[PDB]
């Protein structure tokens, strides 16, 4: 797949995107790869932030659908009208499909000024789609009307200006080039998010010792559109605890491991040995095996270059709080090729060719862990009448 190796770039922190063509004759637009939600949208009005914006009435091709889509989050909201057309990614498969295309025409906090993107491609499943599960998402699409494989893989490799990332997507395959060493699977429990099982946290080899089920509280996804380990309260404290310990010769204001402040060397002179490595077991396709991923502060310190202090490096801790579960976001994913697998409903990790790293310590995928009659880790979302209450014909 020599065609979509390096085919993704970003600017750290805001998000690794993908060319894509939409319409007729193609309009070329730079889309946010995000395994964390599940609707094509695209910017389709002006906005400060964007230089270029989907025409609809330059293509052939579209389709308006009469219907329109509101999406609010946490602290932002996108919203514009539904319709398809003639969708391609240049740097993917020869293949063009008719998707679901969400005309993003009002935003509040969505568009990120200077990332470079102008869309989303949400690539998890039709069950979190807006406005309901019946809105196709893209890569259902491809593989309906097109002969590509139903799998897709991520490498994501991590003065005035945020530094530049760059990665691969390879849709429909497994590049063996862009990893090193065994490639191991985590099932996927449920198809929403893509949604994975930990059984074990480690931090510097030494076991958090919680519930398991406290790992996945209220559940763990892996998240391309999130750029840091996230963790559960409870879980969250225990980390930074032991992390403060093993670190302990330092001396950091509570601003940085809150994230919201810089921590500073002179330049080369980081100290990575004081921080420790985190290693999270994820459940095995084997009822009873795990195994471990684990990540470096090369990963979970990101680079910040400062204006006031350009001979110093310095560094952002970025794994925080979560209330709604475990996130995988660029902070594990910058360490391993991550084979998306919906034909085994499956999630793979190898050691990335790309993981920055040093000549003591490498981020590592090793296994199997075997658990005499291991526990149920996962949790089990209480049923609102809200959701009880809907129909799936
Ligand atoms: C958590 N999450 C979002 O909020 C989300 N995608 C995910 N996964 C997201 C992430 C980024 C973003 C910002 C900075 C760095 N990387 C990124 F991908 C930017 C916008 C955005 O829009 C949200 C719309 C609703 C669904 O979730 C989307
Ligand atoms: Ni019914």
């Amino acid at each position: 797949f020599v065609e979509m190796v390096d085919n993704l770039r970003g600017k750290s922190g805001q998000g690794y995107y993908v060319e894509m063509t939409v319409g007729s004759p193609p309009q070329t637009l730079n889309i946010l790869v995000d395994t964390g939600s599940s609707n094509f949208a695209v910017g389709a009005a002006p906005h400060p932030f964007l230089h270029r914006y989907y025409q609809r009435q330059l293509s052939s091709t579209y389709r308006d659908l009469r219907k329109g889509v509101y999406v609010p989050y946490t602290q932002g909201k996108w919203e514009g009208e539904l319709g398809t057309d003639l969708v391609s990614i240049p740097h993917g498969p020869n293949v063009t499909v008719r998707a679901n295309i969400a005309a993003i025409t009002e935003s509040d906090k969505f568009f990120i000024n200077g990332s470079n993107w102008e869309g989303i491609l949400g690539l998890a499943y039709a069950e979190i789609a807006r406005p309901d599960d019946s809105l196709e998402p893209f890569f259902d699409s491809l593989v309906k009307q097109t002969h590509v494989p139903n799998l897709f893989s991520l490498q994501l490799c991590g003065s005035e200006v945020l530094a530049s990332v760059g990665g691969s997507m390879i849709i429909g395959g497994i590049d063996h080039s862009l990893y090193t060493g065994s490639l191991w699977y985590t099932p996927i429990r449920r198809e929403w998010y893509y949604e994975v099982i930990i059984v074990r946290v480690e931090i510097n080899g030494q076991d958090l010792k919680m519930d398991c089920k406290e790992y996945n509280y209220d559940k763990s996804i892996v998240d391309s559109g999130t750029t840091n380990l996230r963790l559960p309260k409870k879980v969250f404290e225990a980390a930074v605890k032991s992390i403060k310990a093993a670190s302990s010769t330092e001396k950091f204001p509570d601003g940085f491991w809150l994230g919201e402040q810089l921590v500073c060397w002179q330049a080369g002179t980081t100290p990575w040995n004081i921080f420790p490595v985190i290693s999270l077991y994820l459940m095995g396709e084997v009822t009873n095996q795990s195994f471990r991923i684990t990540i470096l502060p090369q990963q979970y310190l990101r680079p910040v270059e400062d204006v006031a202090t350009s001979q110093d490096d310095c560094y952002k801790f970025a794994i925080s709080q979560s209330s709604t579960g475990t996130v995988m976001g660029a902070v594990i994913m910058e360490g391993f090729y991550v084979v998306f697998d919906r034909a085994r409903k499956r999630i793979g990790f190898a050691v990335s060719a790309c993981h920055v790293h040093d000549e003591f310590r490498t981020a590592a995928v090793e296994g199997p862990f075997v658990t005499l009659d291991m526990e149920d880790c996962g949790y089990n979302i209480p049923q609102t009448d809200e959701s009880r209450s809907h129909h799936h014909h």
